[PDB]
């Protein structure tokens, strides 16, 4: 597969060596970075095979100048068995033949092969723009070359939660060491065709007056003086003065004017607004017009679509556009789980329009906090915004998978189809999980709660499906070609396993030749249960949804319900009263839960499993603290918190 696929491909099934001797035209003339990257595949002489690279004007193509497309980061590349040809329209161009030409060598043999490419976005990549924990420096290493061998040409910084970059010290510089690291990855960038966006977030508390102009532009010198190239003024999820849309158009259109267009060598400058999705929009109001009105021409102004989360499509896009007055620069908000941080969003990229390349700017991913897991949807991402009218969501998503871990790919992808859902959630944002098996389930189920005779196939399906999540995890967590990855995903591994082994447990039960048997497949299911409480309680305990979620879309549903209806029989059969509830709860009362230090009902008498000191109840139909007075028994949303 290439990755991108390029605008036109031609391919003839002769192949050739790549050549022992050769013969390397254009060396010295074309893209320093991309010439690294050619003589790194080689590892030459006057005699033997012809290598010609450069630039549109070099001496080197002159006989390739009408094969060479012309647009921006456009690239022509031929192999047949006289010579190899790698000419870009400009210095990004070359580099972006060389990432394809990368591709096509295997086994240290080429195709022959014509390629015309050339992107049909002109800004695609990455906004590190979520809050939670930011990313690591190795990480942001690691992402900067992934983004040049995907022709990714953009990584825009911003963290929410860097204080450098958002209130109140977006006046100060970075001190020494992150501003060491920041030069680091600028360079790293530079190397790989990747502008570093600097992003700034200024607005909740900027005064507009001199003292906070100068401080941000005082900001930007420092970066500058770090190697930053391109910048960006962020005024989203703010509230008070810094919305006013007129200073926000002046503030960008001073940095434009007095920086932006003085300085020799910058390149982008975005805005994105406070109104940066339709949903937040005043449709009656005067914002997103006094921007589109005021704001200079060529600064980008970025949105999210219809919702804060939302695809791409044609009628959203004009309803902005229209508005801006010029193409929006698309911030996507997938794969990003800062607001489900309880689940891993590993599914394929889909959704978004494929005709509508013409009416954006750029489109870039905010991502997961989880850096590597990132990539399936990175690198998706990347083949989506370069050649759109090609874009394949399947076939990107398992090319990406077996990119990032080539050594476990059919596990990766096994992991990943029953980890792409994100539950309910405030944002009505929801993605397809587990849709190979779903069908299988759904009969199952339906059959099973009837009454009715279940499919002997749907049954082993099941079995199967548990089976290959044992093997998938186990293997998943022990694999060191990623170590970075495993470390990311492990504690989900973990609650997958469990689940796997709580389906063939409870598949068990279904079977249930004994009472014995059927007894014993309940306790351990019931421990099971217990065990995947503990990784929910113990693993990735952040303030706002804290703990690990997994197959939460079928799988999961499907074993509970089960589990509950064998429970109901057997009691009706045996007259028992076996305990049909599916998740574990220590403490006794609509089912309890247990977020952090917190005891809720989910929305007269809770009993905890042990006497706690009591901080305090917040019922709502509105609070009480409890000044440490020691708790067991609570009667009358209804929280208690406790510490533990
Ligand atoms: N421009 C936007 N700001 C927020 C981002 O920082 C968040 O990561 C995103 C997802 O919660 O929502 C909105 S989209």
């Amino acid at each position: 597969s290439l990755q991108p696929p390029p605008q036109q491909l031609i391919v003839q099934n002769k192949t050739i060596d790549l050549p022992a001797v050769y013969q390397l035209n254009g060396g010295e003339e074309a893209n320093p970075h991309a010439v690294k990257v050619l003589k790194e595949l080689l590892s030459s002489s006057k005699k033997g095979m012809l290598i010609s690279i450069g630039e549109k004007g070099d001496k080197s193509v002159r006989k390739y100048s009408r094969q060479i497309p012309d647009h921006k980061e456009g690239y022509y590349l031929s192999v047949n068995e006289k010579e190899i040809v790698l000419a870009g329209n400009d210095e990004r161009g070359t580099y972006y033949a060389l990432q394809t030409f990368a591709q096509l060598l295997k086994d240290g043999k080429l195709p022959e092969v014509e390629i015309k490419d050339y992107p049909s976005v002109r800004y695609r990549g990455v906004v590190e723009g979520f809050y939670g924990t930011p990313w690591s420096h190795q990480a942001r290493l690691s992402q900067l070359k992934f983004y040049g061998k995907n022709k990714m040409n953009t990584y825009i910084y911003g963290p929410k939660d860097d204080p450098y970059h958002s209130a109140p010290n977006w006046r100060l510089p970075y001190p020494d060491k992150e501003a060491a690291q920041l030069q680091e990855l600028v360079a790293v960038a530079n190397e790989n065709e990747v502008d570093f966006v600097w992003a700034i977030h200024p607005g909740q508390d900027i005064k507009w007056n001199k003292e906070d102009r100068d401080l941000l532009l005082a900001k930007f010198e420092k970066m500058y003086q770090l190697g930053v190239r391109s910048f960006a003024v962020f005024f989203d999820d703010i509230s008070g003065e810094g919305t006013n849309p007129q200073k926000q158009a002046e503030l960008l259109n001073y940095i434009d004017e007095k920086f932006a267009q003085v300085k020799p060598d910058i390149n982008q400058l975005v805005m994105c607004p406070t109104e940066y999705n339709k949903s937040w929009s005043n449709p009656n109001g005067n914002y997103l017009t006094t921007l589109g009105d005021k704001l200079n021409p060529s600064i980008q102004i970025m949105w999210t679509g219809d919702r804060v989360i939302s695809d791409i499509t044609r009628d959203g896009i004009s309803w902005i556009n229209e508005r801006i007055k010029r193409p929006a620069y698309i911030w996507w908000n997938f794969p990003v789980s800062d607001y489900v941080r309880d689940h891993l969003l590993l599914g394929p990229v889909y959704g978004n329009d494929t005709t509508i390349a013409k009416e954006m700017s750029g489109f870039v991913t905010n991502p997961m906090e989880h850096a590597e897991s990132s990539k399936i949807a990175i690198y998706s991402v990347a083949s989506y915004a370069w050649n759109p009218a090609k874009y394949d969501t399947w076939q990107t998503w398992k090319d990406a998978i077996r990119t990032i871990l080539p050594s476990a790919a059919e596990e990766l992808e096994c992991f990943a189809m029953h980890n792409s859902d994100l539950g309910p959630n405030g944002h009505g944002y929801r993605r397809e999980e587990s849709m190979d098996i779903q069908p299988a389930a759904e009969r199952f189920l339906k059959a099973f709660k009837e009454g009715k005779n279940y499919d002997k196939a749907d049954f082993e399906t099941l079995q199967y499906t548990f089976e290959r999540m044992k093997e998938s995890a186990d293997i998943l967590l022990m694999n060191t070609e990623n170590k970075p990855l495993i470390v990311e995903i492990t504690p989900w591994v973990h609650q997958f396993k469990l689940t796997a082994e709580m389906g063939e447990e409870v598949l068990k039960m279904v079977e249930g030749r004994n009472e014995s048997y059927f007894l014993r497949k309940y306790n351990h299911v019931k421990a099971l249960q217990q065990q995947m409480f503990y990784i929910d309680q113990t693993s990735n305990q952040n303030p706002y949804q804290p703990g690990v979620k997994t197959a939460t879309r079928v799988i999961k549903p499907l074993i509970d319900r089960t589990f509950a209806t064998v429970v109901k029989f057997f009691n009706q059969k045996f007259n028992a009263h076996l305990d049909a509830t599916t998740d574990y709860m220590p403490h006794k009362m609509l089912p309890l839960q247990v977020k952090a230090n917190r005891v809720l009902i989910s929305p007269v008498e809770i009993e905890l499993d042990a006497i706690y000191p009591g901080e305090n109840i917040q019922i709502n139909f509105l609070s009480a603290g409890l000044q440490k007075a020691p708790v067991k028994f609570v009667r009358f949303q209804f929280v208690l918190t406790i510490e533990k």
